[PDB]
């Protein structure tokens, strides 16, 4: 069941949609060697640390805590929250790709043409620029902008729900209720469809995509890097928090792995097996995409920096316009379109039944395998549902990045993985961990994770957290967008909600 | 043991050497499908069937077949013949990518140009054909066919040996040998780097190779297929031979393997994992070179058919192109270089070995383990290096091409495959074979290799054989040279040596 759920909730959108989103963002090779700088610092070593953490009490992440340690046992309900305001809005990233694939049930995809109603007059073909009111756009990034959010001017506006976004998210809740309640596997019938066709689709999409006569301008903007850009923060916090995200680590569902992982197995191999791959497709998939924003670069004549739209949804443009530009689009479009899906359900089938096992034991005596637990999952649904409803408004693509940014990302996922590596080098001893590892794996892991908790973590952690205060830039969207005080506070609040988990209960353990 | 000689002896250069050779020379695309028909109809089938039959036997490749039954047990002699006569021209690609490699310590590659002495007056530069005797030639095509090879106008006229070749297939003799004597593992050290480090350089051959500017015709003909081709026989023993060649079945060291496995362990999913991961390889290593082939096709104004050499030896010439257009082009070159060899000699280290280890049972009471062995190791590497000697002389290509597609190809591989899945089938009975494999495996393996063994491989052996007989185009290198008459006979010889291993013994198993 464990090795199900690495291909579950391990495996996320965010290694095709999100990362190349923040590499984008943030220059172009800047974002590469923070990444890679964080990854082999803290990235798989704190995932081994989590993996073996949970195999060695077999119970899960909230109880875990308190077992290492009575003080610091806050990190399981930071996790819980984090993993609700994680789902309330990658669940409409999967709404997005749903009503995308409902719109690609036809002869002509919408996005190949702009001459719709919908679309601005002023937007214009994009073949045409180079073969004949500057600013020109293009009809892909229209049909993404109005056509599926009808983007309102700012968030002051919330504007009319759009009912066709709705029902599609209302299709993938229920989608996720039924195989949930009915106990489905997160791999539906061989696991093999599930894993070599999304493996398949990214070399696809990778072989035309580096076809593409731009891909050289892309995978030079991908690669050099910018030592400028070192210097503003922001690169830093998002490379890590990249590798915090699509590892899905500091959530509590990989915990949920350890323990089912035997407890005298190694564990060891598959932690750094499956986490390089992750790392290589989410590299590989940059490449793809990438050459395709190259491939627009030279096209459109507009800089590699600006020829796309700095707003997430990168992977709603980019591959949508490569099966367009690949011949047979419909049949492309449609495959494409599914496995976003196939991607991000498991995700979602694993990650949510996450805080549902880490809520009933939570909170028992009322919630019984039974009538009680039925209800449960339709009050977690109906609740999260209604919350992400906000994102269906007009105004909604602004409450979106603030999720994004703040609610799974940022400091929120620095801080509690300083104290996930904190209260294991200090606390508990590192030493002390390795002598379990040693009975358990069959031997002893190379001291330089050890040292990676101890200093490098820490520091990894708490460097980029007051470099953040003191260069404080705050939160843009499409880098020309500035939010209201009040929406920055917003957004903080639910990092601060995320934050005060930890503080507050050690003043509530110490109470009694 | 046996996963170490899955990465070593099943793996081969055939995969990045001999299947874009085989594909580039019967046309483009139309090798595709002969390919994959014959793959899916014979190939893991019968890959399956040697595999479980010397897991059942848990003995020799020559063994089992007498075990199976007395009559038809030569297979195993033929087996021995065609490893022999592989080894003695494989040994012989690795000295010239050794040759190259020492060549390629330099700061400038010898083949970035062509201004030295041994290069002819007549070679031009690669990159001003366009901005500026109309046979024009490139300076990567000459260093192969006169610096590495100084070919002779004729097989007839030998001409002199070449001692730079001689010293270099000297030392990669001596390399097998150590290790064999030694009792080293195929792969040496951790196995993650003979492993990791080939899968990341094809990616990034791939990489560069898909974004050359040509590569959009090199795809277009490496997918695209003609219908005519298909009609002419020799692509269809191509492209069956091929997927003899890179999973080096009828050779007998897969027998070994199986013999290696437990007798009560699943082997049917790690014959389908590995045979599709091959077959993987060897199309995605495609997209590589024929994009390169494509990138020299636009630039040379000569289509793809002719740009490059119809010979043996193509991975020499577009993947050391592409290191020359890649950045910092030596320590590219060297990398690419070494792998060949780190691809090849596993490759040799397992198949020479085997047939070893079935001829030191063989003859037994005088090739006791010890004394015995260690001069018989040394005759048989002395012997195949006199043999091999017929290569290093100027006029040995010629000879080369005549082991490539005889000793080891073409009806040889198909004669063999034939009475393997015969015997199995009718003699034997497939339902037989699967009573044991329920048993072996746990559960029964699915019904179509059975009707592949009956009909379909029988068919697909037999059809292109006669299709050969009537259709009867004698070989041709470059597409420009004719063999002699008695190049043929020494050729077609070598073939029915292996040939008349089986109905001799059969004659002669019936006499006493
Ligand atoms: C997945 C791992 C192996 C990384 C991928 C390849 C690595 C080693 C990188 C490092 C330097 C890179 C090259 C740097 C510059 C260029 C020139 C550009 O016009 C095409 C791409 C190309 C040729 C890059 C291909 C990929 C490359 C070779
Ligand atoms: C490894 C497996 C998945 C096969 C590889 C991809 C398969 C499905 C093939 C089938 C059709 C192919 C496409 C057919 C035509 C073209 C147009 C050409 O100008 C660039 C390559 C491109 C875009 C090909 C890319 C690879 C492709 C999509």
């Amino acid at each position: 069941d464990f090795v199900l759920s690495v291909a579950g909730g391990f495996v996320g959108l965010g290694n095709v949609w999100r990362f190349p989103y923040l590499c984008y963002k943030n220059g172009g090779g800047a974002f590469l060697i923070p990444y890679f700088i964080f990854l082999f610092g803290s990235g798989l070593p704190v995932f081994f640390l989590e993996i073996i953490i949970g195999q060695y009490t077999s119970e899960g992440g909230i109880t875990c805590w308190e077992k290492i340690c009575p003080l610091f046992s806050g990190i399981g309900y930071a996790s819980v929250v984090i993993v609700s305001l994680l789902n309330v809005y990658y669940i409409v990233i999967l709404a997005w790709a749903t009503y995308y694939l409902f719109q690609s049930f036809q002869k002509e995809l919408p996005w190949a043409h702009c001459n719709h109603s919908w679309n601005t007059p002023h937007c214009m073909e994009d073949t045409m620029r180079k073969n004949k009111s500057t600013n020109f756009t293009s009809p892909v990034i229209e049909f993404w902008e109005r056509n599926v959010l009808s983007l309102s001017p700012g968030i002051d506006h919330p504007g009319s729900l759009k009912w066709d976004l709705a029902l599609c998210l209302l299709l993938v809740w229920l989608v996720c209720f039924f195989c949930i309640w009915k106990g489905v596997r997160s791999t539906g019938k061989v696991v093999y469809f599930t894993a070599t066709f999304p493996f398949a689709m990214l070399l696809v999409l990778l072989v035309r995509g580096l076809t593409l006569p731009g891909a050289g301008a892309g995978i030079k903007f991908y690669l050099y890097p910018d030592i400028t850009r070192l210097e503003d923060p922001q690169v830093w916090i998002d490379a890590g928090t990249q590798i915090f995200f699509s590892y899905a680590i500091c959530l509590g569902a990989m915990t949920s792995l350890g323990s089912y992982n035997k407890y005298k197995y190694n564990s060891y191999r598959d932690c750094m097996l499956l986490g390089c791959l992750n790392s290589g497709t989410s590299f590989v998939s940059g490449f793809a995409i990438f050459s395709i924003l190259g491939f627009m670069a030279q096209e459109q004549g507009v800089d590699i920096a600006d020829v796309a739209e700095s707003g997430p949804g990168l992977a709603f443009i980019a591959y949508p316009k490569a099966v367009t530009m690949m011949p047979l689009p419909t049949f492309w479009s449609i495959l494409f379109f599914i496995m976003l899906l196939l991607l991000g359900l498991d995700s979602q089938f694993v990650e949510v039944e996450g805080q549902i096992t880490s809520l009933v034991d939570l909170y028992p005596s009322f919630l019984r395998k039974g009538y009680r637990r039925e209800i449960f999952i339709a009050f977690v649904c109906s609740i999260s549902y209604l919350l992400g409803l906000t994102m269906v408004t007009e105004g909604g693509m602004y409450v979106f990045q603030l999720f994004d940014y703040y609610a799974a990302s940022g400091v929120c996922l620095l801080w509690v993985a300083f104290f996930e590596c904190f209260v294991i080098a200090w606390i508990y001893g590192g030493d002390n961990l390795y002598d379990g590892i040693e009975d358990m794996i069959g031997y002893r892991p190379g001291p330089w994770m050890k040292y990676s908790w101890a200093v490098i973590t820490p520091v990894l952690c708490v460097g980029c957290f007051i470099f953040s205060l003191v260069k404080y830039v705050p939160l843009t969207y499409n880098k020309t967008y500035v939010y209201p005080n009040w929406a920055i506070g917003l957004g903080w609040s639910l990092a601060l909600s995320s934050m005060l988990c930890v503080p507050l209960v050690i003043v509530i353990r110490l109470c009694q």
